[PDB]
């Protein structure tokens, strides 16, 4: 009646794995097995640049309980639909590329569609600082030991590309939710008005918008995680994804943390205070449309700030 | 700048404010305003657009100018004389085409949105909503053509818009249907209305009778108990928050056909499971919680 | 069902599950009032004693679970008293929480019993506990708001010394940040450089932190940190063996690229600034290489080298 | 100090480095190492014993002094001249009632430990293990006594005094079983000792019949392995333990805990763990210590 892996610890069957792909068990247990769990970008960063499949390694989404893609490549025989990253199959794919193992950046000067991240420079092109933060083995982190930050460069066809200036979101949760900067400390430990005195906010409307709803669409109100972090001495909230998939802007079901009141299904983006206030000052407040677009996680989300 | 007044000794100027604008200056927008049958705020908002070309788009909502910088219009605001040149070309200009002239500098700005009554050589149309915004008024026009077609530029290329549905603008106080589907529901009980238009075993129910609320919906509901709502926050939004109470919640309200939002209810499975629903309404993408 | 659920928007959520020997509505209400502001890990209260919470309700988020058999003043059904000073109590040691009003006062009329304050006490003196605190059942430090509590108690009538202790940290392996420069650099030196560095030349360090320094617990008895530097190349899946929180902790030992067995053991998790501390007491000129070392308030035994 | 040679002298001096002292001084130990009965190592460990008073406890295995702090003995490793002075305040000694004096001197003493081979007055007496050390010999005292009395002082109080069982102490070699039930687990095949010692649906199935993969084993599952396809072993460090690993090589299989109880003893340990045939951990004491450990 399984589809569930395990292993002999002791006379104790521990389950080290459960199948909850389409694929036939043992095979999925391949592909996991395979996963790499050093560094790597979130998935989030993934998707929105495009990416399909990965140069030689498998990507494992531990929310979605599945591999992040499609197929593989030199990685897995009944799933491959190459060896090489560079066979015809897959000229027409954008392919992970994981410069700090050797000779993945020729593999990628000779892709034709693919993003490569690396640990440092690369000869001849322009590198564009990613989050701070990437994905050890599920667990999100920034670390200390290891480096997690990455450079990354893309590719569309035959042609290296412009990445857009982007914010990162700051991959938080509210269980845990660490200050990041001065600003985030002081909003936290300071009351309102002395703190919209100390930034200097005055007339942009702040204590509206911080805790207020921002979405241009998004389901349920667009909130954002450091105001929902405040509103917190008072009764706070759970959340919990709506979907597995992970992504810029995430859907939770909000409920009373203390007692399971139902609150709403609506969407949460974490972002740096920093970062925030930059957007909120950079809308020009006299021209008729508000809402601004702002190329957040090198994808384009849509605010309405008023 | 500004005019003053003298109130002994000397110069005291004097100041809108609502838009901290010099009188003087406030008073030649509401002059140079657009007088002329233009399209409802909330379709500005959505196409993102900034400002419109030689004119003042006022909002009578906000009993205000909709836009504090103007091309061609006043000298105190003006960020460029003409919409077509230099510091200018960055930020999207309503180009209107029912006057001469304009229908050119659409074809040589940058990044623009074009309306007009009729169609324009060489591109293709996206039909308007029926209404329009008449001097604070906004009506279905059948002495006027209220109903425009649609054209957007973004950094040089022509974009197709989406397929839309359009939000009705209906107020409440003199709500009135415009269809037999909403004559019906307004009628027929709830029971008799699912059972004309073959809906049962699907989600809809909380959302029509009673998260988000629909305006028919919420008039059929007025008939039991009359209501009235009031926005604490007035702009002009697709999806509008309004204070609701009796004749004795802060609910988000979007005024939709029937005949259109049960296209909607259709499209998806036969539940009766809550449904995430990604709609374009007046050319934005909605993401609500259908049940 | 054991079930109990809101419904948000349209659809079933789960908000708690029974696993209790008392009815749904009961226990739902035991989970719905406890306490969910920082507290003592629930390895400090066993340590020390607690047996029963003062108006409050401390709940096991491991055992999804209460943390005591009764309660004072909290559920009319599951109560021995309504005040923390009447009879039925007077023989269990009582967590009365410093923190909200006239607690610190039953906790002076109370004849057993844990007073935990977040700054000092008139007339008693503090033993400064633990930098972590379990908030909502994610144990964490505290910038933010306060986690770090002073520990006092007292047995039939009488006031305690509470011995010196060391704390363990509380740091699961998928996840391992250093808390002082001594675990920085043992991370990312070499063994030899560091022996060297920190003078540890005559211990047989490499010897200790690498293995196994148990005088009965089950299994191995590893240094946390110890198996962070081995985990760096060759990385291990970690997984609770025994819903119960405490300071020598079973596992299933296990690998994570593969699930490759390796063993059920316990572990510890110290500051290697305390452990290097408690080689360096060791007397090495003894008959018995049994070294017992007060951590988290308890007696702890290991074996050494 | 140390002696000393001369070349081209020039004095120098002569060391170990086992223990790092003067050879000088080691050797006064060796002289004055305890050649009576006395108790074996692991047992003066688990009882958390210090030093012992007036007398030196070597350690064979190591080939070294048990321990270098001294009472009575010399004066380079000595602490205090007599066990009760101040020095010994904070420490576990070790005192013998084959030894007249001493015998009342755990009486005026703090912490320490007491052994004898027969009962005193009003305490009560923990009866010790069959067999005592006999100058790096252990063996069950035919003709000389080596069953101990133990009595223990933690802080001038009297302690508790558990319930224990104890090890064997049975190097694998010179294996002889010690009961009926020893000899019929070496005679009858795998599956027959099991019905007639009725422990069908219990969990000792592994730890006593063998593996690849590795946990506790038992000595004489060991016995009965070698017992046809024999197996060599010996110790990886010379320590003295309750559990010890060991170099199984069989070509290796290969560091094993091994613990050596007498079956019988062994068996009530798995009869008092409910019918179930699941792993089961079982918490118990050994050599006066408490040893947990996984039954399956």
């Amino acid at each position: 009646i399984n589809n569930a892996v395990y292993t002999k610890v002791d006379g104790i069957d521990v389950e080290i794995f459960e199948n909850k792909t389409t694929l036939p068990v043992n095979v999925a247990f391949e592909l996991w097995a395979k996963r790499n769990i050093k560094p790597v970008p979130e998935i989030k960063i993934l998707n929105n640049l495009g990416v399909d499949i990965a140069a030689n390694t498998v990507i494992w989404d531990y929310k979605r309980e599945a591999p992040a893609h499609v197929s593989t490549i030199g990685v897995c025989t009944m799933t491959d639909i190459a060896k090489k990253p560079t066979e015809s199959a897959c000229s027409s794919l954008t392919v992970l590329f994981d410069g700090r193992v050797e000779g993945q950046v020729d593999l990628f000067r000779n892709a034709r569609n693919g993003v490569l991240i690396t640990e440092g420079s690369v000869k001849g092109l322009t590198p564009s600082k990613g989050p701070a933060q990437a994905s050890v083995n599920g667990v999100t982190l920034i670390g200390e030991s290891v480096k997690t930050q990455f450079n990354y460069f893309k590719k569309v066809d035959g042609i290296i590309q412009q990445l857009p200036e982007t914010y990162f979101t700051q991959s938080r949760d509210l269980e845990d939710f660490k200050p990041r900067s001065q600003m985030e400390t002081d909003f936290l430990e300071l009351a309102m008005d002395e703190f919209i005195q100390r930034y200097k906010l005055e007339g942009y409307a702040f204590e509206h918008i911080v805790y207020g709803d921002f979405s241009h669409g998004q389901l349920g109100g667009l909130h954002l995680m450091i105001g929902l972090a405040k509103r917190s001495q008072d009764s706070p909230l759970k959340l919990e994804d709506f979907i597995p998939m992970d992504s810029t802007v995430k859907n939770y079901f909000i409920t009373d943390a203390q007692t399971g009141s139902s609150k709403c299904v609506c969407s949460v983006i974490d972002l740096l205070l920093d970062d925030f206030v930059e957007i909120i000052k950079s809308q020009d407040l006299s021209v008729i449309s508000k809402v601004v677009k702002v190329t957040i996680d090198y994808a384009e989300i849509s605010f309405m700030l008023w």
